[PDB]
Formats: C-alpha cells, structure tokens, sequence
C-alpha cells in the first residue's frame, strides 16, 4: 500500500518521474510510483482501479496532454465508482500543477477545481504538501 501514485499522460512521463523525485527526495514521501511503471500489458481501465486502491492518495499531473488523454477517463472511472460505493474517490484525489507545461486554471475541468489543487510554482507548494501527507492521515 503506497503513499501517492502519479497518474500521468504518457508524453509527460519525464514530468512524472521528477515530481515522484520531488516527493521522495526532497519531502521524504514515499513509497511511491508512477502510473508508467505500473504492470504494463495489463488493460488501462483495470490498472486504474488497481493503481486508485492500491496508494493513500493519486496525484493528477495537470497538463494540456493529460487533459487530452487521460482525464475523461479517469473522471468516468471515479464517477462509477463513487456510484457504486461509499469510498468516494475523490477524498483522495489530488489535481496538482507541475512548473513544466501546467494546465491552466481556465482550462482545468470544474470538477477538479472543486479541489484544491497544488501548485508547484507556489510558495505555499512545500506547506501544502505537508499538510496533505503528513503521517496521522496514513490509516488502514
């Protein structure tokens, strides 16, 4: 049972790997992955699921590309399943916005900005993080 899983469109997976760095070096945060290297082979709508229960908290990597990609899945997948049990997805879900290609506010889709999101460009970034994975919230 890992800390965050870093769901991520495939062209930005090198983004994805230094926000995993970032979380694990430098806030000390971990275990931790990224959805590249997750089973590969095994079928997208599946490894979501798996990826989704199997960490405390998913980190949405907010991009032009992952909007174009990988967010309308991701939104039916936690919408059917907030349908279908009472372990709303979204408690656990967190929008954050990478220093590299970030996607825009008035771009971001409105169910992710009833969240708040991190930015990373933010110098709040590093408390907010701190706030978000700070041990007592590790349960079950």
């Amino acid at each position: 049972f890992l800390k965050f899983v870093i769901l991520h469109a495939e062209d930005d997976t090198d983004e994805a790997l230094r926000v995993q760095n970032l979380l694990q070096d430098d806030f000390g945060i971990k275990p931790g992955i990224i959805f590249a290297e997750m089973p590969h082979g095994r079928q997208h709508l599946q490894n979501l699921d798996d990826a989704v229960n199997g960490s405390a908290w998913t980190i949405l990597l907010l991009t032009e590309n992952f909007l174009r990609d990988t967010w309308c899945n991701f939104q039916f997948y936690t919408s059917l399943m907030n349908s279908v049990n009472r372990q709303h997805k979204y408690n656990s879900v967190i929008p954050m916005r990478p220093l590299n290609n970030p996607l825009p506010r008035e771009r971001t889709p409105f169910a992710l900005q009833t969240i708040n999101a991190l930015e990373e460009e933010s110098r709040g970034f590093p408390t907010q993080v701190e706030r978000i994975f700070q041990e007592s919230v590790y349960k079950t």
